[PDB]
């Protein structure tokens, strides 16, 4: 209820895969449902959960690629920038 915007279609789809129901979506609300999607489906190493590795997922086929690490934001902004419908650039 924050005036926010829909994401791209297959991230629509990964959060009703997660077991949610929606249109618009804040990278916050699309993270609640996208955390519990990636344990859930493991798409993550237990060892080196600072990667996951979408690039087997709807992101990557997609994307053609999706797999990434969480402690590098910058190429991960802009990632999120083409998945969720924004300004910027
Ligand atoms: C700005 O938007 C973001 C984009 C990417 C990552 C993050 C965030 N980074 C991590 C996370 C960080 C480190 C880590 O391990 C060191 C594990 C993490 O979780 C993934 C394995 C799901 N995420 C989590 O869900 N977490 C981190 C906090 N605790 C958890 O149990 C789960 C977030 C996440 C992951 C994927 C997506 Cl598509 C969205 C949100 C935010």
């Amino acid at each position: 209820q924050i005036n926010q915007v829909r994401p791209k279609l297959p991230l629509l789809k990964i959060l009703h895969a997660a077991g949610a129901q929606g249109e618009m979506f804040t990278v916050k609300e699309v993270m609640h449902y996208l955390g519990q999607y990636i344990m859930v489906k493991q798409l993550y190493d237990q060892q080196e959960q600072h990667m996951v590795y979408c690039g087997g997922d709807l992101l990557g086929e997609l994307l053609g690629r999706q797999s990434f690490s969480v402690k590098d934001p910058s190429p991960l902004y802009d990632m999120l920038r083409k998945n969720l419908v924004t300004l910027a650039t």
